[PDB]
């Protein structure tokens, strides 16, 4: 998975990833108007929604659980695979805010106006590793929240504490911890955006011999190391040479570069590994935008034409049937 | 540029380009019937066609010239920057098949049928620098060629002599020449598709952290030989583990990895170098499919539609308005 | 600097460095015998040594400071360059076991037998940035210590607290901290000592065009990250595949891998950073080897020769004059 | 293998290569007189030497055949492994200077006082098959010359042609072609020995950990092309930088970073391929410096102690016993 944040030429505020999975989990977008109570079968818990939601997720025995969305206060949180270094409570901490796994990202959104506001909130937080259903292991999961400040913050639970980021580089992807990654970024400071065209080997004149040779040694796998560097420095050379360009379209464009493409990315299981969708939402606007792996023409759900009054839940079927303009 | 075969699971064959320039070339995409006489208003030379060909060029002192295309009978052309190592000759050679640089891809796909009627055209071929108007430098090319058998061969003309290679690699990009390229893919024979979990170090053990292991080494930049590594790999573990899966997205799946975006790949001149465009082609079907930079719907022109017949160049507008399927 | 513990076939063990500098400082190897009493002028403060000691310092306002030495017991400490993510407290914190930073070798080869004994120490333990004469910056440093068991460990003090790693790679480089470096060797997972001689691409036949296919992917510059992979697989390897063949000379060869090469590793002040010197102490015998850039010729000092109830410290000139075997 | 021609501060030549292979060829340092007639047994080729030979090689069925040499006229040649793209005749070709494989290096040492003089003689040359003794195959091979002048030659037998190219890199390794590797060397213009110190990412200051981070890129592995590109750029580091300061053991560190370690360099045969020696040949003054994998001083033998107006072969005991200075 790869998260990212990017603000347009006229001041708008895009958040959205990559999903990285090898399955579908029987996904659709999903809204929950205001004043909306979730309540899970299996172990009684009780949400009651604040603000209303969209995003990306599933009803898993009757409840909804969240991948990547949004809230009507213009909010967003991402939850991304985190295989390493994640430890989870088994059960509650006594003295804590504790929060199962598989209902962070809705208590995010249902709850909270700002990153400021969950930051704060954070503080005496804990996420429990308690099942939506029977005694289903949970995803292990790190979190990107942001908001229209532009702010973003990164959440991982490790053995020794819950830890909260400042996100100063805009991009999240997968293990290691985030504090790893940013000491990693370190390693490249020697990349360049313009072109190296020639250097004078002694006796020997070398000439480039097509652009691109200033970011000659830029890792070039799936690992989430590897797209962590990238989505970084593609993200930082359009801010600083095309700033006045950024629109919806560059965010899909950044992700694009790190995106996992069939066949090449194989499990152990034998399984290609996909990027099944990317997302992107205005939160101004309260837009979800998306596409996926089969196609990859982007759609448009907006929460904000919907009743955030209203008394249900309301989906919105995913789209993977390619959608082609025929010109002639 | 990065060229592209590839064949689907139905047996059709596909034949596209990344366009990577950081420049419009006033492009549409040109339809030309059978039997059409162009002439060329600045040196008087005449090319009649005997196939219709549908690809996109631009029209330039009102003569057609193309940066990518194919003809009715199955055969494909694409025309990539070559900037070193390339050669024309200044004038005419004695006893030889001269073609105008600006005039070669049309020269392919106007007269002949396959690759292999090609192959034997070209062999006593030589490419010219004549200008298409005034005293205009041709741009630097070498091309790729293509047809329903699933062969391809690359043209490369350098001081030595008009080089054809088959290409069994399936793909191509800008220089070096191909025997360059097909000689460093030897280096990454250590590449693996599957996931390499773990590693013992002796004392410590060494856990994969996530997804694409196997891979750790190949090149992430965005240079001609960097993406000749990228996609040849990319098609090669896709035809490997997924056959059966090959269709039109994958196609667009896999040049997307070695897609320039804004901002990363700056020019001397300081310019951003971009896929301006990303082109599909199906041989069998004569359906020019495309995408561009600003807008990532595909959208399809079918050869077939229009009267192969008729007595005059068509042409549909290059689409750079992002088109969004509003759901709500 | 890259610190290396290495076990020979006979069972003995090898501990030393490469010191990577662009100065000299003043270096000799220096002995200290049992029972002497190192007063420091400036701060007057005092160590008497239990164990006699050997190694690489030098002696500054007629204070003894070390870069790499051992005890008579067979135990052995380093001191690497450590510039970020170290922090010294500014002054003795009540309480702790307050240590200078100039002191700290001296302190762990001077009071101690072994790494167990020298870890409870740590427990309590702070390093105090006091200066060893006037108001002179200590170096950023961290420490590798190891002994006659095989055991090693780590020590960094970060602004969190004092950090014991137990090392189980068996080497050390610079920064960042050790628990990175060791997060950063999952990433290479995918290496292989083992020769890759061929690809099937497809079409296309790949071969190994020599030895070597199976490391490609590890990095090849003078960074301290990337020398960390590289000492810590070529040392695995030897142990692999070539334990009964581990003598003196191969610690060098693992060295000189990672050794830095007049003119291509230039400082911001433009100074070559060089590998000054490579040390290698046989711990249960008491010889520190060692060769320099000058003179690559390996030299011996034998503690175990000299009075160790000795009344004065002895000092032996640092060779850097190539010494050559004249054969005709 | 590597090869190396270097220049030091004096203005005299140093020309030398690793050798890098998993067995022993029974070599000795070999010495021939002039006017030395050298008769192989098997098939009754003669040559009778006309200025006198030194260098690294070994007597096979009683007929001498050289790794690496220099001659009394300070014309240096080392011959290297060449396993793909090499093609000898299988016999003598009607009109050309036919050259038996074994025998190519002492006939260019034992005939000509140039690199000049070679070039010349090579116009017409072809390289054939012919075992030394029985049906031997003969090893793969491609050459590289070096004299006095500075100048430097590569000889490469292709499937085409006798190659000679000129040599303006100063280096050599092995397969692919010469010419091949010079294009790759254009891939890396984007490198830097100046320490780049810090990379503003955005709301993110990037710092360099260490030193190095302007070679960040560098390939670090062991196959020929990672080792051209390696040894390519630490010369022309040194000669840009440190001009003043190029002396014999600078040879030696530049050799040193693309040297083989036991066990990481494993052949398909599950042997360990090594830098068995490192030679250094001082042209001008016919000095013959080598240090073993086993031991790491240097050696010198000097032809012109030697009678060159002698009788026999001298030969010299090649030195694999660890040599260490004991200081007390
Ligand atoms: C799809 C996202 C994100 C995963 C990722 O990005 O890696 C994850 C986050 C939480 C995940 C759910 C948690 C509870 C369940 C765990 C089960 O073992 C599989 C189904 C469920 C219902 C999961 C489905 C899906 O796998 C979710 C919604
Ligand atoms: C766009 C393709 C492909 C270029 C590439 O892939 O790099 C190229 C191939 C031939 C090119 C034309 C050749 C003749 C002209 C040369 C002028 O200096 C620029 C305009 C023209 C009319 C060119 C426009 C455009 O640049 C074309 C059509
Ligand atoms: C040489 C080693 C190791 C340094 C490294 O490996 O990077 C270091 C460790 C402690 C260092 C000493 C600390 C105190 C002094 C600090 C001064 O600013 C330079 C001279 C002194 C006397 C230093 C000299 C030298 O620089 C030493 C002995
Ligand atoms: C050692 C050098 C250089 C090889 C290299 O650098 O790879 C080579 C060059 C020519 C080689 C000789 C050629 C003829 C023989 C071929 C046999 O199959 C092995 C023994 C002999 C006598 C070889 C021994 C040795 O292998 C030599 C002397």
């Amino acid at each position: 998975c790869t998260g990212l944040a990017l603000e347009t030429k006229d001041g708008l505020h895009l958040f959205g990833r990559n999903m990285d999975i090898e399955y579908s989990f029987n996904q659709s977008i999903i809204f929950i108007p205001r004043n909306f109570k979730c309540v899970n079968k299996s172990n009684k818990k009780e949400l009651t929604t604040k603000y209303a939601v969209l995003g990306m997720g599933t009803i898993f025995d009757d409840y909804p659980t969240f991948a990547d969305g949004m809230n009507e206060k213009g909010l967003g949180c991402a939850g991304l695979n985190f295989p390493v270094y994640v430890s989870y409570s088994k059960e509650d901490i006594e003295g804590k805010t504790n929060i199962p796994v598989y209902n962070f990202l809705l208590w995010v959104l249902a709850n909270f106006s700002s990153v400021e506001e969950v930051k704060e909130a954070l503080k005496n937080a804990n996420i429990v590793d308690i099942p939506i259903s029977e005694n289903i292991p949970n995803t292990t999961l790190h979190w990107m929240i942001s908001d229209i400040t532009g702010k973003s913050i990164v959440v991982e639970q490790t053995k020794e504490k819950l830890n909260v980021f400042d996100n100063n580089i805009g991009v999240l992807t997968n293990s290691p911890t985030f504090d790893w990654h940013v000491a990693n970024l370190n390693q490249y400071v020697g990349l360049r955006y313009n072109q190296v065209p020639e250097f004078k080997l002694g006796d020997q004149s070398l000439t480039a011999l097509g652009q691109g040779t200033g970011l000659v040694g830029l890792p070039g796998d799936f690992t989430p190391a590897s797209r962590f560097i990238r989505v970084a420095f593609l993200r930082d050379a359009m801010i600083k040479n095309d700033k006045d360009s950024i629109d919806l379209i560059e965010f899909f464009h950044i992700l694009n570069n790190v995106a996992m493409v069939r066949g090449s990315t194989r499990t152990v299981e034998e399984k290609s590994d996909l990027t099944q969708y990317t997302s992107c939402m205005c939160l101004e606007k309260g837009i979800y935008y998306y596409n996926t792996y089969e196609n990859n023409q982007i759609n448009a759900i907006d929460m904000n034409k919907e009743n955030l009054d209203g008394n249900e839940i309301k989906t919105y079927k995913y789209n993977k049937t390619l959608s082609i303009n025929h010109v002639n």
